[PDB]
């Protein structure tokens, strides 16, 4: 029955408010007053808590994990955490450690998030320093990158997750945007900036809909436009509704997560079946009570899937919420499975993440089916301690009469009226009871399966208080009363012992004379006369004759003995140097506490004292180490608490609130002969070493009664090879999730730690990968959602995606932009253009429509809203002049020289806009795009080949574009990557997967494409196909993987006789 160091949290702060985090590696983090608590989704279980802070915590993000995995950056876990004091620290949640310290001036900081971005770097961080300064800090060493202030007062910032040039911020004033971010300079001027026509709640980008963002109200919710700086929809509640409070969109499909200020949350889909933007409600939960002392804070939902929900409120409890599908505007089933369209006979798996449980977005009023309904289930439920004043008590010592059925059980005592049961082995509560109707006082235990607590009622005008005394059975839950059925007019109860054996019980009323009572018989034994002195301290003699002293309120001290009913007394002691408050026994030795703060260690040997003054303020009350020979005893004061030593007097190590701890110390107790308990005065339980020295509690060495599937917490050298085992599960025939039936000649300890993470695997997923029909690409996807990554998420749909088109609706979703078909961002680009049409409404708006619409090919709506200038300004002659010359140049073969030759000219002499669109209008739309790259403007200039041009023209452009992109001063091989694969171009994504030493990801897509046909092994592409299957051979025998290793040498040809020359 080992014991190890841990910590309990209980209620939160209103400091908390906004301190929650829910990150890819499947792990939430939630600020406690001074503390950071990592709990589990799946299993709802506590996993590690950090404590270094010295203030309370404001803000909680996780890391963002969007770059390649190898031996070089393996998995781990990396948490950043803000205090009031103004002071970031880095965390490595494995061992309790940190890693990085930053701190400038003296005041809170707002605002902390990191950037996603890694492509260079992985170690940038972005804070705000109030009162208006901004500073990029970086995450490895701590060095100031650039410093820059502006003249408002910032309250919150996003990020654009399109380009990452692109940064807006939140003023008391307005929107700041800055289109110059760069972790190399500083932004160059204030940026601009526009005035909404203060209460804004909150300010975030729409990951859905590119050049999107909303603006959340307490009534309304509102949709931007950028382009045009206007409103496109509108999201209201009804007029007897609950106001809003916060909410969070989603990226997989077009959704927003709202919640109320009564604990509810809503879901919303845009309508894409049968003019504004508009969403629709499709499921709802279920709203808790609310009270002026229990509100919730905020809430947060999984970034991999979006089909789970937590909630956080003030008390402590934490709510996990589950979306789940079965079979207003009508939503439709998804046509691909993991990636690829599946049959009617294949095992699926809908409830696995959003993006499988309703279609892709669409446009009402076109002509097109499974019903799918959504609800919400609650699913988990996490509980903490109770409001402070705690009071707890211990479980009687391990001896050796009671190896066999000892359990380190702890009671805890709160104000409602209930007594929490602890273990302290797994961290579990294990039962909570209700007992008393008011603040419980004191608990005390008679065996290891009983004990006993009172409390006390508010006291009348005259003083009597009603008194309760319940015996608790822990299995069973009974309780009954002790003394019986004695009215509600008594004096109050200050204090009751139990003796060492368990036999008698003493109960001291204010001024009432004693009564012994009998724990296994129930019945009265003797009641003392009135004359008797007042009782202000009782102790027991841990040595039926059994013994006990107690003192007076003039210092005499009396001892006497208890045999049956017949009670005598020993012997008598001169006064001796105030009033004692506290009294110990154990052994020969009897230490007294004074008012004063004075310890007198009388011994019982040879009549000798010895006072040592403590110069505190009050002692409270002392407790002896259990055990025989153990003397040491603890020592609570008004200002913390001290260990001493009884044989040697010598004070060992103190700990003293405003000098060397933080907080208060409101109980004291012993958990074990090494180890002690610290009640404090926030709602926190420790339990401390011999010095209450914290330590730092390690992940490593835990017990847990539910393994947890975290890939992270395993070493770098067996993620890998437990990715590369899953991802081949075909090994010498047979299907099976266990490492000792392939080859792998590593260490025991690790091989069980393999096999108990894959134990804790959910009974679908075993399913889903003991499928023989479950082809290599939906179980990369797999393998990609379990691991938390982005970069192989983002890249494996696509390649599927592009595979099985060009291998043979079904379009991609428009959240990849660029990366879509020709028609489906046409019909996309025409809706936007429609809706930003509906709503002109002054002139400065009205241009910016017609020159949209006259790159988008639409001249015969074009023409008439040219024709619409009044007569009084002055661009009514240029106005009514282009009309006239789109009516009559709708001719494109003769005639076109001049024009050409005056779009260049006027290209040439700056203005670029307008020479692109007459070029475009007129016949040609490569040259234009060719002159926008060549000035720089890449992004127009893809959009426009996207819009217009045969899918021949746009190949060239778009290879440009990539090969711009592949520039060492821009860093974007990703989206490199992904426009190539749109392009069909899969030879030269294998050649440059390849190029940038990626020997798995290459490999896969080498065997997907020679699995669906892209290109067969002639004596060209033999070369390349046998370099990648020799690096990967490599890489896995550097892993220790052997029999991968073997498979992939066999296959590698003449270039890999080496390697196996070695193997074997």
């Amino acid at each position: 029955f080992k014991v190890s160091a841990r910590t309990l949290t209980g209620a939160l702060n209103a400091h908390n408010k906004a301190a929650v985090d829910w990150g890819w590696q499947g792990l939430i983090a939630y600020g406690c007053h001074s503390l950071v608590v990592v709990i589990d989704s799946i299993t709802a279980q506590t996993l590690q808590v950090l404590e270094k802070h010295k203030a309370d915590v404001v803000k909680v993000k996780w890391a963002r994990e969007n770059y390649h995995h190898n031996i070089g950056s393996p998995y781990c876990l990396r948490l950043a955490s803000a205090d009031v004091n103004g002071k970031i620290i880095v965390w490595d949640v494995a061992a309790g450690v940190a890693q990085c310290e930053i701190q400038e001036h003296a005041k809170p900081i707002q605002d902390v998030q990191w950037l996603w971005n890694q492509d260079a770097s992985r170690d940038l961080l972005l804070a705000i320093h109030p009162p208006n300064y901004i500073v990029l800090w970086n995450a490895d060493t701590g060095t100031k990158l650039w410093k820059k202030s502006y003249a408002d007062n910032i309250l919150s910032f996003s990020f654009d997750p399109f380009d990452p040039s692109h940064l807006t911020l939140l003023t008391s004033e307005g929107i700041v945007f800055i289109s110059d971010f760069s972790p190399s300079k500083p932004p160059s001027g204030p940026g601009k900036k526009v005035y909404i026509s203060n209460d804004c709640l909150q300010l975030a980008y729409l990951p859905s809909k590119r050049n999107h963002m909303l603006l959340l109200y307490p009534r309304e919710i509102l949709i931007l436009d950028l382009e045009v700086n206007q409103t496109v929809g509108v999201i209201a509640i009804e007029r007897t509704g609950v106001p809003f409070l916060q909410v969070i969109p989603c990226f997989q499909r077009d959704g927003l997560f709202c919640l109320h200020e009564n604990g509810c949350i809503t879901l919303r889909v845009r309508r894409s079946y049968n003019q504004e933007l508009t969403y629709d409600l499709r499921s709802q939960c279920d709203a808790i009570r609310v009270t002026k002392t229990v509100r919730p804070f905020s809430m947060v939902c999984c970034p991999v899937n979006e089909n789970a929900a937590a909630l956080v409120v003030s008390d402590g409890r934490v709510m996990i919420w589950e979306l789940k599908s079965a079979v207003v505007s009508p939503l439709y089933s998804p046509v691909s499975f993991c990636g690829i369209p599946v049959g009617v006979l294949q095992n699926k798996l809908p409830d696995l993440s959003l993006d499988n449980m309703i279609g892709q977005s669409a446009i009402a009023g076109e002509e097109h089916l499974r019903e799918v309904h959504l609800k919400f289930l609650l699913t988990g439920l996490l509980s903490g301690l109770p409001a402070p004043q705690f009071a707890i008590r211990m479980c009687p010592p391990l001896t050796t009469k009671n190896i066999k059925m000892y359990q380190p059980l702890l009671a805890v005592g709160t104000s409602n009226g209930s007594v929490l049961v602890y273990h302290l082995t797994s961290g579990l509560l294990h039962k909570e009871l209700s007992i008393h109707s008011c603040e419980v006082k004191g608990i005390e235990w008679t065996s290891l399966t009983s004990f006993l607590s009172f409390a006390t009622s508010t006291p009348n005008n005259m003083g009597l208080v009603r008194n309760e005394l319940q015996l608790v059975d822990l299995p069973t839950g009974r309780s009954i009363a002790f003394r019986g059925e004695r009215g509600n007019d008594e004096s109050a109860i200050e204090m009751i012992k139990v003796s060492h054996l368990k036999q008698y019980l003493a109960v001291v009323f204010r001024d009432k004379p004693l009564e012994l009572w009998d724990v296994r018989t129930c019945t009265l034994l003797r009641e003392m006369s009135k004359n008797f002195p007042t009782i202000t301290a009782l102790e027991w003699s841990p040595s039926a004759r059994e013994h006990f002293v107690f003192t007076d309120i003039d210092g005499q001290v009396y001892h006497l003995t208890v045999e049956g009913n017949s009670v005598k007394d020993s012997a008598r002691i001169p006064p001796d140097m105030g009033s004692i408050t506290c009294i110990a026994w154990k052994g020969d030795t009897l230490v007294l506490g004074d008012m004063d703060g004075n310890l007198n260690f009388w011994d019982l040997k040879g009549r000798v004292s010895r006072g040592i003054p403590t110069h505190r303020s009050w002692v409270r009350k002392i407790r002896f180490a259990p055990g025989k020979g153990n003397q040491k005893l603890i020592a609570m004061y008004n200002d913390g608490a001290e260990v001493w030593d009884t044989k040697e007097v010598q004070m060992v190590s103190s700990l003293r609130s405003g000098r060397n701890v933080t907080f208060r110390i409101l109980d004291v107790d012993w958990c074990t002969s090494d180890k002690v308990i610290l009640a404090s005065d926030d709602g926190c339980i420790r339990v401390l070493e011999m010095s209450m020295k914290s330590a730092c509690f390690r992940m490593d060495e835990q017990e847990l009664t539910e393994p947890v599937w975290c890939p992270y917490l395993l070493v770098p050298r067996a993620s890998l090879a437990l990715k590369a085992f899953l991802l081949h599960q075909p090994w010498n025939g047979q299907y099976s999730l266990d490492i000792s039936h392939v080859d792998y000649p590593e260490n025991e300890e690790i091989k069980n730690l393999l096999q108990e993470q894959l134990n804790s695997l959910s009974n679908d997923i075993k399913k889903l990968l003991l499928d023989p029909e479950f082809t290599l690409l939906q179980r990369c996807l797999l393998v990609s959602r379990l691991y938390g990554d982005e970069s192989e998420l983002h890249f494996w749909t696509v390649a599927a995606h592009y595979l099985h088109s060009l291998s043979q609706s079904n379009p991609l979703d428009i959240c990849y932009d660029v990366l879509c078909e020709n028609a489906y961002f046409q019909k996309f680009q025409l809706e936007r253009v429609n809706l930003q049409e509906v709503k002109r409404s002054t002139y400065d708006h009205t241009r910016k429509c017609t020159d949209q619409l006259l790159l988008l090919g639409q001249t015969d709506r074009a023409v008439q809203l040219l024709l619409e200038t009044s007569a009084d300004n002055q661009h009514y002659y240029c106005d009514s002049l282009k009309a006239c010359l789109v009516t009559t140049v709708t001719s494109s073969g003769p005639s076109q020289s001049t024009i050409k030759l005056v779009a260049t000219n006027m290209i040439a002499n700056g203005k670029l806009a307008e020479g692109v669109q007459l070029l475009c209008l007129i016949d040609k739309a490569a040259d234009a795009c060719r002159y926008l790259q060549t000035y720089g403007e890449w992004n127009r200039a893809a959009w426009l080949a996207k819009v217009r041009l045969n899918p021949e023209e746009c190949a060239d452009v778009l290879r440009r574009w990539v090969d711009h992109l592949c520039s060492p001063q821009v860093n974007q091989k990703s989206k490199a990557l992904l426009v190539l694969l749109s392009l069909g171009c899969f030879f030269s994504v294998a050649e440059t997967l390849h190029s940038m030493r990626y020997f798995d990801r290459a490999a896969l897509f080498v065997e997907a494409c020679l699995k669906y046909g892209a290109f067969e092994v002639t004596e060209d592409t033999e070369k390349l196909i046998t370099a990648i299957y020799a690096d990967y051979a490599r890489s896995l025998k550097n892993l220790g993987f052997k029999q991968g290793a073997v498979l992939f040498a066999s296959k590698a040809g003449a270039a890999g006789k080496d390697l196996l020359n070695e193997l074997e």
